[PDB]
């Protein structure tokens, strides 16, 4: 499922984080308001259940309770998705976080890239636990999709309950290369760019997520 | 107009809420969350505009604007909204804030404004958010609505947790033009003038 | 006694408060970091007890456990003190909090006020534990000491354990007017500036606390 | 020089590091809670100049400006330093920030960097903040310097929670100049290269 969250405070806060003049302090900041927000519309769909609480008055009335709150693995693919993850964390606050370091072999070729090497210099992930753990991938950036692909191969052996994917832009190559292969992912982002450079970078994209947060 | 915010995670937020066991820590702790919420959902409803910026690839392409975030008052009525208006300032880091208090001295009971510290609020331009999680009898809410109403603002809009259908019936009904964002609309009010289910006096279960 | 945290950071954050060209988003921002500064400064002061603790190389070790972190009270005094708070509640996750609402009548050019009426519109404070809670009035600025002398008076009736006051600029007259009458309040504040002016405001300070993070 | 930040709420809170019993929310809780603290001890050890301001009230007093908190660059050591560098951050908003991983293949064995992405350091003029939660036989914290300091940066400080008496003694002894921040010095490491009583493995306790 492709979830576009392009509400206008959404697209608001991607219009300067894409501004090229927007500063690290004020891309980190938008970015983990991004957090918070795609934290608050992955949330309205996980499964629920409806319970009764006693208010102050004596009386009882049916509530609602989201169990699957206390069932979140968040992996945090290092270093560009820090900021996202920070501002999922306020929205998912017992999720278990796992990092993966990540980076992609560059290119230049003649033609735009389908795929890149993918090395990860890091990874520690939790145990998670198959059909109950919900994961939440969070990638700012979705362009060729081989960081996220060579992430999910991984992630599916867990066999957990369910899949997010947590992007602030994604390309619709990325998008269709992950969705045609795992359509079964909860896929979330703000914006789908059409296309991608040569170097493999979105555009009109937002430049290197990670540069753009820390410098 | 009517907004009821009643997706899983708000529900799952007053849940906490009305429940009796929740202590002053995990109350003010979700009313907060519920302040970033609405005033989430309340920066949907804002007019934009559509503007250009360049991307670090040196293209241009088009973006979106909320000027209105400039121009926001939040206005917190005394009892147990600081939590709330806290959360709404994160949302709305710009906005100006003020304080008022009405007390008296199914109800009409007529309430006074006993203190009230409001910024200078700009006729046709400012969008002024009123907030409170609990509307009861809406005596106290109309009382601070007819003094807000003189600025002539851009827009007034309403933050509860819990509104009455009275109240929000009769909000409504005197000021056709507000956008009133609620969690739940609760049935009834008991002979004290408390909302039922409710989740009691919202003083008392933040700051109690 | 007297804690004045004149750190270079803290005198450097001070500086922003009182530049008259910070703005609200600003003021509240560097107020925050006053407070969470403060409220490990005010930690480094609470009682503690020596534990023991397992690490998971299988050994002991001695270890400090803080357990007065579990009995604080913050008193909230509205308007100018929510920032601070906000940050104080950052250092003591598991205080309660009360809140105050006051509000000093005006006075104009006559004689630098010694005193002033406080009208106090709101108050709303937890149930304190004689003997056991420790008290923290927050208030950024204390003039004539008018408004935390009136909190004072019904806090003392609690007996708690130990009252704080944590402020950002305190006037000379003020600080001597709360410790000559409760030498044992442990008074925290950034700075001491020497006069008021015919209103009853610091001098130089930083203007009404209130409208600096809320206009 | 070395700075032992061992004040009540730091013990406090390396305390609940080292129980075995605290998962990996809290675990990373409480180091970017350092993360803030030793950011707050590195800012008070800064040059500042003296300013002027004027107050509201019109008349203009003495201030303070730290210009270093402009030219700092955090590096993260890869391994746990995520949580701690997020407080470090919070601590400089104006920070650039890199990271770099070693790995192997009362102890030498060698390290490599198999990782490394750092922003440009400005010699002379740059702040340099190396971020580890333990420092252990220091191989890691040696290798990281070599390459550090060849970008000749104003000043390198280092940021642990629990460093051996081994790696204290040997940093300083080879690096003099450089800012070594810690919370508690254990006094010894066993076989394989653990901190005793230390914490355990970081990685694990964060992210396992
Ligand atoms: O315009 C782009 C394209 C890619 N990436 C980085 O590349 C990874 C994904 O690219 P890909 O593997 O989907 O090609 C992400 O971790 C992200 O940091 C960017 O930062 N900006
Ligand atoms: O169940 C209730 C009903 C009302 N109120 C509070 O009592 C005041 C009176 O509201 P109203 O009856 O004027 O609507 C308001 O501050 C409101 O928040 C509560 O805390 N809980
Ligand atoms: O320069 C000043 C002097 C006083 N106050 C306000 O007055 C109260 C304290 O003044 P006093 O009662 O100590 O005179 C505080 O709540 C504070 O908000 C200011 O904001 N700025
Ligand atoms: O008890 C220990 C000792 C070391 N390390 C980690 O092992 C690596 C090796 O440190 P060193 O032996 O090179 O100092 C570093 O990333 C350090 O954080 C731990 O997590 N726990």
């Amino acid at each position: 499922p492709l979830y576009v969250i392009d509400k206008p405070i959404t697209l608001h806060i991607l219009t300067q984080l894409r501004d090229k003049y927007t500063d690290q302090i004020n891309f980190r900041k938008n970015l983990v308001r991004l957090g918070r927000i795609l934290g608050y519309e992955i949330s309205n769909t996980l499964d629920y259940e409806i319970v009764e609480v006693e208010t102050p008055l004596g009386v009882k009335t049916k509530g609602v309770d989201i169990t699957d709150l206390n069932n979140i693995v968040i992996i945090n693919i290092l270093r560009a998705a820090v900021p996202l993850v920070e501002g999922l964390l306020k929205a998912f606050p017992k999720a278990r976080q796992g990092v993966i370091g990540a980076s992609r072999v560059e290119v230049d070729g003649k033609e735009v890239p389908k795929d890149m090497d993918v090395y990860i210099y890091y990874k520690k992930i939790p145990d998670i636990r198959a059909k109950v753990d919900n994961v939440i991938i969070a990638d700012p950036m979705i362009a060729t999709a081989s960081t996220m692909l060579k992430v999910l191969e991984e992630v599916v052996k867990a066999n957990p309950k369910r899949i997010y994917i947590v992007s602030i832009i994604s390309s619709e190559y990325g998008v269709n290369k992950i969705l045609s292969k795992y359509p079964f992912i909860y896929l979330f982002t703000v914006a789908i760019d059409p296309e991608l450079n040569n170097k493999g970078y979105i555009l009109p994209g937002l430049g290197d997520a990670g540069d753009r947060a820390f410098g």
